[PDB]
């Protein structure tokens, strides 16, 4: 039992470490894009999220990591990754699609949405004209499933 607790705490810490790296990557990219606007320097490219994406996708895809992911509010980092950027862009197609596909397979609950604010950005995806249609559809399907417990 202390054996089980130590082991669940090891998982927790690994997911919170990833959560920290995701936030750092997102903030670095925002800093980079701000410097771009302010400087004109076009050799400034914001790629920190793209570099970390494969690690993020691997974690979100492991069935036995779902509880740890949800318990530690990693979805809050996911929300931040989906948010519009300072130069008016959205994150890359690959980021959007990978995150929505992962969200579809995670057993996301109302409490997880309340704690993460994730529903607010996903609803933005059903409306934004910058979103490709097929991803707007994935976003709509997510919203419908998430609201079903309340509204049917």
């Amino acid at each position: 039992d202390p054996f089980t607790d130590d082991l669940e705490q090891y998982l927790d810490e690994k997911i919170l470490r990833l959560k920290d790296e995701m936030n750092i990557a997102a903030q670095l990219d925002i800093d980079t894009l701000n410097k771009r606007i302010e400087t004109g320097d076009t050799s400034l490219i914001a790629m920190q999220k793209v570099k970390l994406l494969p690690k993020v996708v691997s974690v979100l895809s492991k069935a036995n990591l779902a509880d740890t992911i949800l318990d530690n509010n990693l979805l809050q980092s996911v929300r931040i990754w989906l948010e519009p950027l300072p130069d008016g862009s959205l994150p890359s197609f690959e980021i959007q699609k990978s995150l929505f596909a992962a969200l579809n397979d995670l057993p996301v609950k109302t409490e997880h949405l309340k704690e993460s604010g994730l529903g607010r950005v996903v609803i933005f995806y059903t409306k934004s004209k910058r979103v490709e249609a097929q991803l707007a559809r994935l976003a709509e399907k997510l919203i419908a499933e998430w609201t079903r417990p309340i509204i049917g």
